[PDB]
RNA sequence: UUACCAUCAACAUGGAAACUUGGCUC
RNA sequence: CAAGUUUCCAUGUUGAUGGUA
């Protein structure tokens, strides 16, 4: 790990707000503990409390996880100590053999300075869900909603180029007091002979959580034959009831023995498991609450928090740490020192770059947002449409009366050679003939045209044949419409003219500029979209910058071979692109910016080593073609929070900040750029992270490359949360694995269908 | 599948730490 | 070397409503 300076100079600073851990570094050695309790325990309630009833032998300084034990002091090479079961009088053997001597400097003391953390807080009447803590002092609860949220923390410690820090997110969670045995019997109090069916509908695919261990588990099937009575054989080879189970285990003796059990299947690779609906509870979110204006207005008017409402949850939280004796002890024992007050990330705000139209140029603000710039002039990068084919069905007239009636008005300011749809009926939406009657006409309108599937209410297998016929059998765009959207006149000025020209876009109109001070520029955004839910062909989207002004784009989606990790697309993709690219600009280019998406921060190492020196080796396909190259990795799903320290109050900013120290990653070089265009709740900075830099890039070039790239997608008049490319073979890729399962069409290549 | 933007929920994948089991060779 | 368990984490995708629209 070299030392790497990462700051820049151009740009206004600023303050921000999430740091929270400086620490000093004195223990020379820790020495780790892996125990074996046999008998097999599995709860960690008694891996707590008969490791507590032995002090007199462990002492008092203690982190224990559920199997690994922590001390400060050295004992001799293997402790054995005898226990006995509070409920069953059980032989409970404890082994302790020492394992690793944990160096002050390692990167190894994470977890149990993060399990030392958790069982800071385990004492704060704080519970355990899923993976985070969540505090129930201070719920709402919903009646009508059959609901309770929780105001909990999900909180980590980290190492950083910073140091030490603790990250924490204010994360709500939902928690139904409703289990699945209480709604089964609520459905059966609704329907005594038929509850069966519905227990089968609404709870396979639904996902519960049990708390005697708090794991989610994903629900199977249920069956009734079945109770808790019968025994089964554990892990040790001996057979157990599942009731002595309960209470040799998690000591939670339940009420009743008479309800059904829950199957649950894991993956392909095998054992079965089962659960009570006692100790089983929902998902909190009812869908069927959902259908009305008054569920977030009354539910998230506090979940969507404001910056300054996370900084009140935080400083809370670091007040009853602080005032909270016994859990200063647990941190000042082993000297770690949790600073009192938050600790604060400074900013920097780019020199903000110009957007170049046909004829104006301006300066971009702090506000992004150009909503009604649309329709102001015909586009030199259109092919102008004339006529399409619209379809409704026997229900909804007028409703289609309410869509293309106005349409024709937003070609009004333009002014185009437009002319109205060819208005074709529908005698059935039961699932045929919809199919029929587009390629039995496929006529004048065929040029460049505009496919519209209107369907009453929500029905998969309608919109995948009609997609699967409409993207597949023939060279034509399609796009599903529900009437459940379109059913009010309400929704019109957001539904029909600002938005729905994805056809208008699937035909390929776009054009601005960003100014790029650089010379021959190859920018290509590879994203990966999986879908191993399903358990299929894994999706590549490839889109590569085509030109010199950064205006075309290439598409390409390769399906994959199961049973073959290794990827024999990506050299074709590349192929692709680069043959385009030397029929559009008949050249070759000198530096490749690739932004790869989809990588654990575990994963980066092989997109080091079993990736990218395969895109090195793939460019021997052209003679002395060996440029330098860098590559990125894209981050949607963060849990840094960004707050700018107003000297009132704190505020989320509109994007464009850089924040590039004491929030990176130890080893690579990273960095945080805002893109959340906050209207409420709090902002999650996209985080880029670099694999290969050969190409000299400073730190604010390659920021201020990657804002640029974040300019340049026809979807909006307000930035977005990855660069463009990333969206554009997200759009396609999404599209061309999970509706027709199928490459795009070649004749439509002229085209930027990624929008 | 209509511009992105939160939040909620869910699934799946990957890295590290050791433990246990199994496998041709001492 | 492979598989499983427990800890730490990390990562995308999907579905849903509230907002500028
Ligand atoms: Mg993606």
């Amino acid at each position: 790990k070299e030392l790497l300076v990462k700051q820049g100079s151009k740009g206004t600073p600023q303050s921000l707000g999430l740091n929270l851990i400086k620490i000093q570094c004195h223990n020379e050695a820790v020495y780790q503990y892996h125990v074996t309790f046999s008998p097999s325990v599995e709860c960690k309630s008694m891996r707590f409390g008969m490791l507590k009833d032995h002090q007199s032998v462990t002492g008092n300084v203690t982190a224990f996880d559920g199997s690994i034990l922590y001390l400060p002091v050295k004992l001799q090479q293997v402790v054995e100590l005898k226990s006995q079961r509070k409920t069953d009088d059980a032989e409970i053997s404890i082994k302790i053999q020492l394992t690793k001597i944990l160096e002050p400097c390692s990167d190894l003391c994470i977890p149990f300075y993060n399990v030392v953390f958790r069982r800071v807080m385990k004492l704060l009447d704080m519970k355990l869900v899923g993976r985070n803590f969540y505090d129930p002092t201070s719920a709402m609860v919903l009646q009508q909603h059959r609901l309770q949220i929780w105001p909990g923390y999900a909180a980590s410690i980290r190492r950083t180029d910073g140091g030490l820090f603790l990250l924490a997110d204010v994360s709500h969670k939902v928690i139904r007091n409703d289990s699945v045995l209480d709604v089964m019997h609520a459905i059966y109090q609704q329907n005594k002979e038929h509850f069966q069916d519905e227990c089968s509908k609404l709870l396979v695919g639904s996902i519960v959580i049990t708390r005697y261990n708090n794991r989610t588990y994903r629900i199977d099937d249920v069956d009734w034959n079945k109770t808790p009575k019968d025994s089964f054989v554990m892990s040790d080879g001996k057979e157990i009831t599942f009731l002595e189970y309960y209470s040799k285990n998690y000591g939670i003796t339940v009420k009743e023995d008479d309800q059904p059990l829950l199957i649950h299947r894991p993956s392909e690779r095998k054992g079965e498991i089962l659960l009570l609906p006692e100790l089983s509870f929902m998902t909190g979110i009812p869908e069927k609450m959902k259908k009305d204006f008054r569920a977030m207005k009354d539910l998230t008017q506090q979940i969507n928090l404001s910056p300054k409402q996370h900084h009140g949850a935080l400083e809370c939280l670091l007040q009853r740490i602080s005032q909270n004796e016994t859990a200063s002890n647990e941190l000042t024992r082993w000297g770690l020192s949790l600073h009192k007050d938050v600790h604060k990330i400074e900013g920097r705000l780019l020199p903000m770059e110009r957007i170049n139209l046909r004829n104006t140029s301006f300066v971009t603000s702090e506000d992004l947002n150009w909503v009604k710039e649309v329709t102001r002039d015909a586009s030199i990068l259109t092919i102008p449409m004339h006529f399409w084919a619209l379809f409704y069905p026997k229900r909804a007239m007028d409703q289609a009366r309410e869509l293309v009636n106005m349409l024709e008005k937003i070609a009004g300011p333009i002014g185009m050679r437009i002319s109205p749809p060819a208005w074709v009926e529908l005698k059935d939406d039961r699932i045929e003939t919809y199919i029929r009657t587009i390629q039995s006409l496929l006529g004048v309108e065929g040029k460049i045209q505009m496919v519209v599937c209107i369907i009453m209410g929500t029905r998969d297998d309608l919109y995948g044949a009609i997609k699967k016929l409409c993207c597949v059998q023939s060279p034509v765009p399609s796009q599903v419409i529900n009437v459940r959207t379109i059913g009010q006149p309400t929704r019109l000025r957001s539904v029909a003219q600002k938005i729905l020209l994805q056809m208008n876009c699937k035909l390929g109109g776009e054009l601005w500029g960003v100014d790029i001070p650089l010379k021959q520029l190859m920018v290509i955004g590879m994203d990966v979209y999986h879908d191993p839910s399903r358990g299929m062909r894994s999706v590549v989207g490839f889109v590569a910058s085509i030109n010199l002004t950064l205006t075309k784009w290439y598409s390409r989606v390769v399906f994959q071979m199961p049973h073959q990790e290794i990827v024999d697309s990506l050299k074709l993709c590349l192929v692709g692109s680069l043959k385009k690219y030397y029929e559009v600009n008949h050249c070759l280019p000198e530096k490749i910016v690739v932004y790869r998406d989809g990588v654990s921060d575990g994963q980066l190492k092989t997109v080091a080593n079993y990736e990218i020196p395969q895109l090195q080796k793939c460019f021997e396909a052209f003679d002395n073609y060996h440029p330098k190259m860098v590559v990125f990795v894209v981050q949607k799903k963060i849990s840094t929070n960004l707050y700018l320290a107003a000297p009132d109050h704190f505020v989320t900013p509109s994007p464009g900040t850089v924040v590039d120290h004491t929030i990176t990653s130890c080893e690579w070089v990273d960095f945080y750029l805002l893109a959340h265009h906050v209207r409420q709740g709090c902002g999650i900075p996209t985080h880029y992270i670099c694999v290969l830099n050969t190409a000299n890039l400073s730190p604010d070039h390659m920021q201020r490359l990657t804002f640029k790239l974040c300019h340049m997608y026809w979807n909006w008049p307000g930035t977005i949360r990855v660069p463009a490319p990333c969206k554009y073979a997200h759009k396609l890729a999404f599209l061309s694995g999970q509706i027709l399962h199928h490459e795009p069409a070649i004749q439509l290549c002229g085209n930027l269908f990624f929008l």
